[PDB]
C-alpha cells in the first residue's frame, strides 16, 4: 500500500543458504520470502501469546542413548498428564527415535511444555505445531 | 566469515506490526529478529534441498464430512505405502480432525506427497516438520 | 481340591484345530487348556460387567474400500469423544488397514463401544484389551 | 462334519464360578459356552501355527520407574526394527504406562519378540492381537 525499504546486516554464509532454499521453493527474490517469514512470525506469535486453546503435535528426534533423555522425556510427560493426550514413537534406527507427542490445552502452557521437552539433552530436533 | 549487508522493500503496516512485536519480545534491532527467522527458515527447509533421505511428521487438520477428504486421504496415502509409516489421529470435536502422519523417504518424493496431501478438498492446511 | 469330570459334545473339525494350536503352545492335554480358557473367561467377564474404569486398545483390521466402513468408523468414533483418546492407523496394503483405537472410561460403556466398532461392515478382525 | 464327544477333569470351585456366570449370560448348556471359548481361542492363536506372515498389536502396561523397564524396552524393540512399525503410548497416571506396539512379520519371529517383551522386569503383563 506504501512500501518502505530498510537494510539488514547478515553473515554471508547464512544469507547464501537462504538464497539456495528460497531459490528452490520458487521465490522470485528475498524481500518476498523474508516477508513471508515476517508475516508468518507475527501470526505464529499472537497464538503463542494467545493463552487460549490449542491442539498440538510435538515432533522430536533424539538418540535415546545419549544421556537419560528417554528417562527425562517420560518424567516430564507424566508431569503434564492433563495436557498430554497420547504419543506416537517410531524407532528410526538402532540409536535414533522419532516421537510425535500430541498435546491439548492452554497455548501458554502448551508452548511452554513444547519448550521444556525440546530443550532436553538428547533432543536433536523438535518443533511445535498448533491448531484452533 | 563475512558480514554481507542488503536491503528489502516491505509494506509499512506489515513492517509496523513486526517492529511492534519485536519490542515486546525484547530484541535490539530488526537485524537480530530477521536473522533468526532466517536461521529458522533454513532449519525448516534445508531438506527440500537435494535428495537426501528424510523422515518426519506431516501434521494436518480437517473435517471428515466436508467432502471426500477422508476416503481421498486414505486412497492417496495407501498409494505411497513405502514412504508413509503410521499416523496418529485425534478427534478434536464433532467434525474436525487432527492427524499426524509419520514418513521417511527421499526429499523430492516426500515433498511430492506432502504437497499432494496439503492440497485436497477437505484438507484445511497442514505443516511439515522434516529432517534427515 | 476336589476334581469333578463332565463331558462335552463338540464338532470334530473344531476340536482338532484346538488340539493343533494347544499342542503347539506346549500344553500337556485339553482339560488343562480348556480350564485356562474357562479361568480367563471368568476374569475377563467380571471386568466387562465391572462398570468401573478401564484404559483400552481396540485393534482392528478392515478393507477401507468395502462399504463406508471408513465413514462409519469416524462417525462412530467422533460420537464418543470423551471415551476415545486417540487412534493409531497403519496402512497395511493398498486395500487393508490396521487401526488401534485407544479408549478410556467406564468398562460398561467401553466394552459396548468396542462392540459397536467391531460389529461394523468392513471390519474383518478386532479385539478389545482392558487395564485397571 | 462329525460331532465328537469327550470329557475333562476340572476342579469344582472353578467349574462352579463358570456355570454360575453361564446362567447369568443366558447359555443353555456348558457345551455351548465351552465351544465358543474354543472357537475364540482358535481365532486368537491360529497364527502361532505355522509361519505365515502376521501383523497386529502387542498391548502392554508398565511402570516407567520400576526398574530399567523403559530403556530395556527401547533397547529390545530397537533390536527388531524390521518387525516393529510404530507404537502408541498413553500415560495412565504418574508412574503407569499403556503402550500398543504395532508389528508385522513371521509368526515364529513375532512370537519370539512378543515373548521377550512380555517377559521383562518392568512389564506387568501384556496381551496380543495378531492376524495374517
Ligand atoms: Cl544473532
Ligand atoms: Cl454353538
Ligand atoms: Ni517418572
Ligand atoms: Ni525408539
Ligand atoms: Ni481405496
Ligand atoms: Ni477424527
Ligand atoms: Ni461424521
Ligand atoms: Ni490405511
Ligand atoms: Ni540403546
Ligand atoms: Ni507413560
Amino acid at each position: 500500500m506504501e512500501l518502505i525499504r530498510f537494510s539488514i546486516s547478515i553473515p554471508s554464509k547464512l544469507l547464501e543458504k537462504f538464497d539456495q532454499i528460497i531459490e528452490e521453493i520458487g521465490y522470485e527474490n528475498r524481500s518476498e520470502a523474508i516477508r513471508d517469514l515476517i508475516r508468518d512470525f507475527i501470526i505464529r506469535h499472537e497464538w503463542e501469546v494467545g493463552n487460549e486453546e490449542v491442539a498440538g503435535t510435538i515432533t522430536i528426534v533424539y538418540n535415546h542413548d545419549e544421556g537419560d533423555v528417554v528417562k527425562a522425556l517420560l518424567d516430564l510427560q507424566h508431569e503434564y498428564l492433563d495436557e498430554i493426550i497420547s504419543s506416537l514413537h517410531v524407532h528410526m534406527d538402532e540409536h535414533n527415535c522419532l516421537e510425535v507427542i500430541v498435546v491439548k490445552g492452554e497455548a501458554k502452557k502448551i508452548k511452554m511444555i513444547a519448550d521444556k521437552l525440546l530443550s532436553l539433552k538428547g533432543v536433536k530436533h523438535g518443533k511445535l505445531v498448533m491448531t484452533s
